[PDB]
DNA sequence: CAATCGGCTTTGACCTTTGGTCAATCGGCAG
DNA sequence: ATCTGCCGATTCT
DNA sequence: GAAAGCCGATT
């Protein structure tokens, strides 16, 4: 009945998952891998294109992204900001509202990192925990949103 | 030689374009500042940013885009939202097939010389007065800094 | 080529027989 | 409507 | 008083 996209942002790996809804089915999962040897604009451009393509194909009602709290080197925050920007243009273009959730919100909603993954595997009925780590986390975010959405406490912006 | 300069921000984004003759001298082709607000949905702020930039790139067809680098960021969250802004730009820069270059403040100040730098920008472009507001002025300086490095063959991509 | 891995987490100016302090940075809300 | 100006600066263990 | 991640190196 309900379709939710989850995202774990980063410039090198970006986790991208989609679920249909507490029990849900895995509709899609991928990780976008871009290189430092790649021109900045090519890196982010590919990101935007893949996300846009995905949003178009599956038409989710919501996108959920991982919030983050500390950032040892300000520069790192910036490049992650770049990644969320591509997403946002994509989210904007698709007319899909965007929501963001912190790690404790995820952990509490669903559960240790190893402990959370076990619950994601279970809700989606998979033989094994999803890989790699960035995809798994993206899916957790999607599922966290669904949970809050189910109780009417969405968290936009 | 056509060069775009950009001063990134989520609230105010400076956007300027110059055409270089060196004997370094250039003409102002375009200048604007994109204003968005926190009362606006995140996706609408950034989306408008991407659209304006993409429209501008399309109209003026520059050979390069230059953006301001930054060094400190007291609150990591600030860096993030600026990251958002650069992302919209990059999609735009990607879509237009325009290479992107980034420069730090000292590179700008040395190449051209805050009040002292502005005076030099005013001069090179032959304007009656220094450009306003501050975010547009800065964007233009970045464009002009790139041209300078480009002229000596020391481009600085992203 | 996948995946895995371990390190590094801001900076420069000018000053202070020496490594010190120092400021820089921008977004939300108020006139 | 527009510039102009100030203040904060990472949680949860 | 720690939380993540990206890079550039491996294998």
């Amino acid at each position: 009945h309900m379709v939710v996209a989850g995202i774990d942002p980063g410039i090198t790996h970006l986790g991208l998952g989609v679920v249909a809804v507490l029990k849900a089915r895995l509709l899609h999962g991928e990780v976008v891998k871009t290189s430092p040897q790649e021109p900045a604009k090519e890196r982010v451009g590919r990101i935007h294109a893949r996300v846009l393509e995905v949003l178009h194909r599956f038409r989710p009602e919501a996108v959920a992204v991982q919030e983050q709290f500390f950032y040892r080197q300000n520069e790192l925050a910036y490049k992650v900001g770049w990644a969320l920007g591509a997403v946002l243009v994509a989210a904007f273009e698709a007319g899909v509202p965007v929501y963001a959730y912190g790690p404790m919100q995820v952990k509490q909603a669903l559960a240790a990192k190893e402990e959370v993954a076990l619950m994601v595997r279970g809700i989606l009925g998979l033989k094994e925990a999803p890989r790699p780590s960035h995809l798994a986390d993206a899916l957790a975010i999607a599922l966290t949103h669904a949970f809050y959405a189910r109780m009417g406490t969405a968290k936009p912006l």
